This record gives C-alpha cells, sequence and structure tokens, in this order.
C-alpha cells in the first residue's frame, strides 16, 4: 500500500471521527432541547459518519497502515440551531476538499479501489451538503420560529 | 417496619396525591380549550402519579403503618399554559426534595427495599422535571402561539 | 351555567374525591389482608368513582364554571370488612342523596343534559348500594368466616 | 298524539333544516379556500343534522302529525371563518332554547318518549356548541393565521 | 474481591441453602397431606431461594473467592401449617437481617455491584415475609380448618 | 413401611444431596473458567439429582419416614477440570454402591416400588458414570488442551 | 440545575467511554483483519455497548445543565497481538471501575441518586467485560494460544 494513500486515509478518517462527535453532541442537544426531529436527523448524520470510519479502517489495514483513533481535531460546536447547522456545514466544506485531494492521489498512483470508496463517501458528504444548505435555506423563507416549531415532533 | 420511614412514606404519598388533582385538572382544562396534544400528556402524568401513590399505599400497609389519603395539600392551579406548566415544575421540585429526604432515612435506617421504591418514583419526577423545562423552553424558542398551535391535534 | 348548578355538581364532584380514596385504601387493605377478592372489587369500585369525577370536572368546565378538586371531606376508614363495608354503604347513601337534590335542581332551570349525566351516576351508585347489601345479607347467610373464605382468590 | 307537541316536534325540524344547509355550504366553503379540515368537520355537523332530521320525521309521522319539511328558515351565512364559527353558533344558541321548551311541553303532556328522543338532540347541540365556543377561543389564543394554518390539512 | 464481603456472601448463600431445603420439604409435606395449593407455593418459594443461591455462587466465584456449599447450617421444620409458615418465617426474618448487614458493608468498600444483587434478594425476600404474614394472618380470620380447605385444590 | 428401608432410602438421599452441591459447585466453576460446555453438562447433572432427590422425599414421606436433608456428606471438589471428573466419578462409584444394598434389602422385605425407584436412579447414575470415564478416556486419546478447547464453547 | 462536582465526575466517565469506544473498535477492526473473526465480533459489541453508556453520559449531562466534552481523547492502549489486546482492554477497564466508584461515592454525598443510579449500571456492564477479559486471559493458559486463537477464527 502506497504510503501517501494510507496518510490521505488516515486524513479522512481524522475527518469523519470529528464529524461523529460533533454530530452526535448537536442531536443530543437538539434533543435536549425538545426540537426532536432534528434530533433524529443529526443522529442519522453521526451513525453515517460512524460508518465511513469503519470502512476506512478496514481499508487501511488491507493496505497494512496503522489507524489513527487518537488525534481528534477540533469540534464546532454551535450554540443555537442555526450556529449548529452553519458549523456542521462548514465541517463538511472542508471534508469535502480532502476527500478530492486524496482520490486525486489515488488516481495517481493507480489505487483504484481506494478512489472508489473515498468517491463512496464523497457522494454521500455531498449529500449532507445539500440538507445543510436547504435547511439553512427554509430558515430564510419560512423564519426561524416556524422552522423550529416544524422540527419539534416526528 | 422504623416509624419514621412511614412519616416519610406518608409525606411522600401526601405529595403524589397532590399531583394527581392538579395534574388530572390541568388535563381538562388543556382539552376544554382545544389543545388536545397538551390536555393527553398532562393526564398521562396524572395516570403516573396514581400509579406512586399505589406503591406507596402499598409499601406502607406491609411495614404495618397507616396510608393518609385524608390531609391534601395544596394545588396550584395556573389560569394559563404557561403558569399552569410553570406550577407543574413548582410541584416537582418540591416533590424531587422530599423524595431525597425521606431516601437519606431510609439508607441511615437500612430499609433499603423503600429506598429503591422512592427512587424509582425520584427519576421519574426528574423525567418530568426534564419535560416541564423542555416545553418552557420551547415557548421560548419557537413563541407562545405557533407552541399552543402545535399542540391543539394529538 | 347557572350558578347552582355548578355548586350541584362540584358537590357531587365533592363525594367522588371521598369515594373514590375511601375505595382505593379499602382496596388496599384487603390486598393486604389476603383477601384479593374484594380488594379487585373494590379496586373496579375507586375506578369507577374515578371516571364519575371525570365525567364531572368536564361538564363544569363546558358550563364555564371552576371545578373544585381542592376540598376533601371526610373518609369513613373502616377497620374490619364488616365495617368497611358498612362505611362504603354510608357514603353511597349519603351520595345518592346528593344526587336526586341536583337533578330535582337541573330539572328545574332546564339543564337536561347534566341532569342525564347526573342520573346515569346515580344508577350506578345504586348498583354500588345493590352489592354492598348483599354482601352484609351474605355474612348473615354463610357467616363471617366462611364469607371471607370465599373472598380470599379472585 | 298531543297537538302541541308535534308543532314542537315542526320547530325543532324546521331549526335542523336550516342547520343541514348551513353547514353544508359552510363546508364547501372552506373546502373552496383550501381549508380542508374544517370543511370535514363542518360536514359531519351537516351529516348529524340529517340524522336529527329523520329522527324527528319519523317520530311526528307515528304520532299521526304532518312534518312540514317546507318552511326553510334564515341561513347564518358567514364571509370568514370568524364569522361563518359565530353564524353556526348563534344558531345553535337559539335551537338550543327552542330544545328546552319542547322538552318542558312533553313532559307536562308525559310525553317521555319525545323528551328522550329531544334530550339525544340537546346533548348533540351541546357538543356542537362546545367545539365551536373552543375554536372561537383558539383563534383568539394562536392567532387567526396559525389556526387557519392548522385547518389545512386532514 | 474485598475478603469481608466474601464472607458475608458466603454467609446469605448459607441461608439460601437452608431455606432451600427447608421449603422443599415443606412442599412435599404439604402435598403428602393432599394440601396442593400449599405444597405448590412452598416449591415454587423454594426454587426461588435455588436462583438466588446460583446468582451469589456466581458472584463470588467472579470475585475469586472460594463458594461454601459444604456447611449446611439448621433447618426449622414444622411439623404442622400454623408451624411450618411461621418457621419460614423466623427463617425469613434471620435472613433478612444477614443480608442487611451485607448491604451495608458493600457501601462502605464501595463494591456497588455486590450491593445491587442482595438489594435485590432481599426484595425478593421481603414478599416472601408479606405472603407469610399475610397466610398466618388468614388463619386468624378464617379460621385453620377454612384455610386449610381453601388450600386443597390448585 | 419397613424401618431399614426408610434408613437406606434417607442414605441415597443423603448421597444425592451431596452430588447436587457438588455438581453445581463444579459446574460454576467450569463456567467461571470459560469452560461453558461443561459447566452446561454439569449443570444438567446437578438437575438430575434434584430429581432423584424429590422422588425419594416423596417416597419416604408416603412411607411415613422422616426424610433427612439436614446431614449434608464431604463435598468432595476438584481444583481442576481433570480432578473435578476423576471426584465425580469416585462420588457416583460410592453412590451405585449404596444403591445395590438398597435394592437388596427392598426385595428381601418385598418392597418391591421402593425397589424399583432406586433401579431407576441407579441407571441414571450408571449413564452418568458412562459419561465420565468417557470423558477421562477422551483426556487421554486427544489431549488435555484439545479437551477443554473443544468444551470452551456451546 | 445540577452539582458542578457531579458533572465532572460525569464527564470524567465519559471520557473514559469515549477510549474504550475507540481502543475497543480498532481492536475489533485488527482481529478481523486476522481471520479472527469471533474476537473480532465480540469486540465491535464491547465497543457498541460503550457508545450506549456514552451517549445515557451525554444525555444525563445535558438534563443537568452541563457540557458535554466530546473534544479530550485520552490515551488509547493499543496491542499488537491478542493477549497484549485482552490485558490492555483490562487495564483500561479497571481504570474505567475505579473512576466510576469514586463518582458514585460523590453522587451519594450529593443525593443526586438518580445519577448514582445510572453509574451503577454502567458499572455493572464494565464489571461483566471484565469477568470475560479475565476469562478469555485464563483460557489462554488452559488450552493454549494457538488452540485459543483456533477457537476464534470463525463466529
Ligand atoms: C387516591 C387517589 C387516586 C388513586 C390512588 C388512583 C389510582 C388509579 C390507578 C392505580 C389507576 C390505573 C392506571 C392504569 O390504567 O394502569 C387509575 C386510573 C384512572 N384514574 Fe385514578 N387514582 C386516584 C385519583 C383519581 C382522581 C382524582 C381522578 C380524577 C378524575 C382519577 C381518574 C382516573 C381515570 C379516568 C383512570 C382511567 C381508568 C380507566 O379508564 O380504565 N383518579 N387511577
Ligand atoms: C342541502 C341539502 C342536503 C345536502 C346537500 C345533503 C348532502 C348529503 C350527502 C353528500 C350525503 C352522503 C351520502 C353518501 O354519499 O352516501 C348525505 C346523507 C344523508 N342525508 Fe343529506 N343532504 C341534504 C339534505 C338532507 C335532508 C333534508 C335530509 C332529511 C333527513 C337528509 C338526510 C340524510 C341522511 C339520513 C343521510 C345518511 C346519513 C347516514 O350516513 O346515516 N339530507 N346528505
Ligand atoms: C434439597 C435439595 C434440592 C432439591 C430437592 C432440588 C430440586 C429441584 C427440582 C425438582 C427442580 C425442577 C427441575 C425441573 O423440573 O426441570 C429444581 C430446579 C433448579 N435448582 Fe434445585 N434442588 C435442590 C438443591 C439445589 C441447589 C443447592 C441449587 C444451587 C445450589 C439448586 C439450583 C437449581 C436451579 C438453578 C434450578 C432451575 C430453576 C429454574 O427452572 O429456573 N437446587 N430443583
Ligand atoms: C461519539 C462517540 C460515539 C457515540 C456516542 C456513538 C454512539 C452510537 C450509538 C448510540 C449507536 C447505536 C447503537 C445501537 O443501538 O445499535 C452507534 C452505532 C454504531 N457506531 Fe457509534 N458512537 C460513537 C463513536 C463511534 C466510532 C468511533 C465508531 C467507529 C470507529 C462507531 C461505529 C459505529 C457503528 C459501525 C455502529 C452500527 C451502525 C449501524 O449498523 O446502524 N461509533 N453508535
Ligand atoms: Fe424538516
Ligand atoms: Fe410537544
Ligand atoms: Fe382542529
Ligand atoms: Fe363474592
Ligand atoms: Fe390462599
Ligand atoms: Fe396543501
Ligand atoms: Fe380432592
Ligand atoms: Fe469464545
Ligand atoms: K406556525
Ligand atoms: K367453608
Amino acid at each position: 500500500g502506497d504510503k501517501k494513500v494510507i496518510q490521505h486515509l488516515n486524513k479522512i478518517l481524522g475527518n469523519e471521527l470529528i464529524a461523529i462527535n460533533q454530530y452526535f453532541l448537536h442531536s443530543r442537544m437538539w434533543n435536549d432541547w425538545g426540537l426532536k426531529r432534528l434530533g433524529a436527523h443529526e443522529y442519522h448524520e453521526s451513525i453515517d459518519e460512524m460508518k465511513h470510519a469503519d470502512k476506512l479502517i478496514e481499508r487501511i489495514l488491507f493496505l497494512e497502515g496503522l489507524p489513527n483513533l487518537q488525534d481528534l481535531g477540533k469540534l464546532l460546536i454551535g450554540e443555537n440551531t442555526q450556529e449548529m447547522l452553519q458549523c456542521d456545514l462548514n465541517l463538511e466544506l472542508k471534508a469535502t476538499k480532502d476527500l478530492r485531494e486524496a482520490i486525486v492521489h489515488c488516481e495517481q498512483v493507480h489505487d483504484y479501489v481506494s478512489r472508489d470508496l473515498l468517491k463512496d463517501i464523497l457522494e454521500s458528504e455531498e449529500e449532507h451538503i445539500d440538507y445543510l444548505e436547504t435547511q439553512l435555506g427554509l430558515i430564510q423563507k419560512v423564519g426561524l420560529e416556524n422552522y423550529l416549531q416544524s422540527h419539534m415532533h416526528e
């Protein structure tokens, strides 16, 4: 296994480990505030990131690298719904950037299986961005109090 | 079966007895107003309190005491959804305090089974607090009329 | 809502609230004593009286008065099976009486729907009387010990 | 069959005929404006009143009088959700009153089956009253636009 | 594992061993006599004590202590029903006492899991006590012959 | 019932009571050590002796003797798998022998039903001997470590 | 509004579960890579138990109005064979067991019995795990390392 691929993989893994904690905490927060629809959705984003992290891990061990679950980067914890979303969105725009750089590297050293995995993960983070923007947009279109009312119940 | 524990059990029973009538009256008031989702939850709060009552009466009789269903304390009856919610919270903060005081005493006299009964009751009373705090929070985040709107239907 | 009708209702409601606790304690006393068939029967009487209180509370609120769950008259707790029965009977003989008086009044002011409610409650309370007198009768016919023996199991 | 009781039945009938049409039109109006949930409720209100009319007609016929389906009094047709609710409420306050006198007369000449019929009808108009009052108050408590909103979908 | 806890556990275990044999013998005695409902209830008490023994054994072994099933204390074998109940009752009073001591010692060295295990055993022994006291109480109220009569058939 | 027969019976019962505790202990020991196929088979051996005891108790009693659950003989506990198996085997050899003497004596006084019951027990204790001897021979044929390995998992 | 020191023990305990979650997950995946699929699966389920404890701790903290700290990750004890891996996990549980015990005493002190109760259940579950670990380790001595890994190839 090419040595920089494993580094790019562990960099993505770093990004997924942050997201898991950022999204989990954010979910629980929304739950404790009684905004249980945002709590459910955010809870699902978090489980998603865990499964990306799992795939990455298996891939690294396969290529004979060392998965680093030790270094946890910086959690972006908002203190209200709108910040909370904007943070996740910032965290995604970042992982989106790193994912692209990795896929480039993989393509360059003919590691097409790793490229494929990254490509799948990227499709999913992009779906997440779509959800996030839409969410922010809807707040402008219906107003914050309404938007929040609509995520009280499931 | 120690006599001071039983004074405690009667005191807790006295609190449940107030909650029952209060919650139930609040339920019927929310229903008369068309706020049926609030009505229905309060009713279930009322019923949960009826089950704790039963538990306390059973325990007391077993311990060879005399359950007091006669002295009924002060109902805190609000006259709108915010006061009503606040009164229930004042009641559970009170009821929670006497629960801890009764627990310390069971521990002291080694009445572990009554300790456990009281702790179950406690945890439930603490979930009720979570509910009430969150509701009050929601009214702030989404505005009174939206919160009430989201509580018309079940 | 005629002002005196509401008094009549709140007064009946007052009697239902005394019946609830009396019968419930009676229930659990019998249960503690190992007379599980009386205890079960009495527990259902206490539930019947709870459903009556509910009907009454709603009607009062519909009539735009204030249900009074704060006042609690005198429980008649007995100390043996025969006394407990005689108590529940005294209490129902007294309930029956206030019910008739309330019906007379509803008729006079033409609140026929409130009268219908009470006549339903009435009938149910006369069935309670019928059960009570039959039990007292049975005790004389089979003897106290036989009668209790037939009420150990469900 | 008493001459005056039949008169009273035909009067109660006249009131039902009016209600049938007023509620049916209000139903279709709310349906036309996209307020499909008021539409549906109000449609059921209309249907109850056709069942009352049918009951009344059979009774008149059994008592050998002539049912009068020819005289239709004044429809109270609102022009917005609030005028429409108030029209129905005025209609039902008037109907209730006629019912009360009708019952008094039946009682007087011992037509207890006609009184029983009219009392059932009465109860049902009182529930229509409870429904209306509650809506009117919901409107105050959630605001006209939130109220209309919650009544768009079924 | 703390050495005094393990001695407590082995002591309790010793109780349960007594109770298993006592309750079982009392069970077959009652069947032999044709009092099958007492026989069957007493059999299930015996079984219950076996489950408690097992759990104790698993715990001791886990705390690397050595389970003592070698020393069997003194049985209290009654000679008629009244006496058999009272024995079981004395045994359960004694065992209760020891359970409470074990629980103090556990809490004190911070063995909160063995505490929990004991608190659960205790509550079950406290239920056996209620059955016991109750049966003794019933022999008074319905008389001895009647009570045995009521316990011939299952 | 012959006075000697009962002594023989109470002796066999004295053997089953040992076996029960010994096997039960051994069982929990193998489960502690993670050897769950031996733990579970040993536990079933326990249950089997519990059933034998129960039959002896019933029979003794029917014969109007006093079952003796008081004297517990000498548990033979091993401290490794090989010893445990060898102990259970020693104990079963000793029981086998007591059973044969009892059978002889029953035949002599013509207590053919007790002979039959002991004969059913005997065939069961010889099945167990078969198992043990086989286990021990399997330890020679495939090696200790292999044998234990083969008994780790259900 | 919960007691400040309780919360601190709570975040502390949460902090222990975040380590267990990662340590256990990596061990699970390593054993999988090696084809020790039975150990893989078991460790995976141990990782999941700890994600669940963490979830309850996060809910409690918030309920008591504190700030859950998912930001500081303590030190993962990664072993490099099956015997070290089990022994690391064991160390990790003796450390967790301890912090848990102190946090419970504190709760009893300030009468927060609902938080005590939550910790007492986590505690039990970690003691269940120590039971498994010690058992596996002892099994390695009784049947031999090679046999033992053999019985943990398949599920
Ligand atoms: C001594 C005080 C009371 C006690 C101990 C008590 C106890 C109980 C219990 C144990 C239940 C069964 C819960 C279940 O469904 O599992 C119940 C049900 C109920 N209670 Fe109470 N209660 C009390 C007072 C009241 C009061 C003041 C009301 C007011 C109306 C009330 C209304 C009801 C109603 C409507 C039910 C539903 C039963 C059914 O519909 O099947 N109770 N109660
Ligand atoms: C404006 C005049 C009326 C309109 C627009 C109207 C409309 C309707 C409609 C749409 C139905 C549903 C039937 C189906 O789809 O199966 C219905 C049912 C019915 N109508 Fe009418 N109706 C009117 C007047 C009356 C009158 C004067 C009566 C006198 C009795 C009446 C008696 C009934 C009865 C008994 C039913 C069946 C209700 C049931 O399900 O039991 N209607 N009506
Ligand atoms: C006087 C001595 C004992 C007798 C006569 C006895 C008898 C019995 C009997 C007849 C059963 C029912 C089994 C079946 O029908 O399948 C049983 C179950 C059981 N016994 Fe015992 N036993 C004795 C001692 C013990 C001891 C000392 C232990 C543990 C130390 C024990 C543990 C158990 C357990 C765990 C069960 C299973 C209960 C269940 O079904 O959940 N027994 N016993
Ligand atoms: C922030 C710390 C974490 C928390 C609070 C957390 C929480 C959870 C929860 C509550 C579940 C649902 C459990 C169930 O009911 O089955 C879950 C599932 C799962 N978690 Fe985590 N987790 C965390 C970190 C991680 C990490 C680091 C990984 C991998 C390295 C991971 C991988 C998984 C996987 C694979 C599942 C199963 C998903 C599925 O199949 O539905 N989690 N987690
Ligand atoms: Fe949404
Ligand atoms: Fe809500
Ligand atoms: Fe509505
Ligand atoms: Fe009866
Ligand atoms: Fe009985
Ligand atoms: Fe629409
Ligand atoms: Fe028989
Ligand atoms: Fe295994
Ligand atoms: K809205
Ligand atoms: K009899």
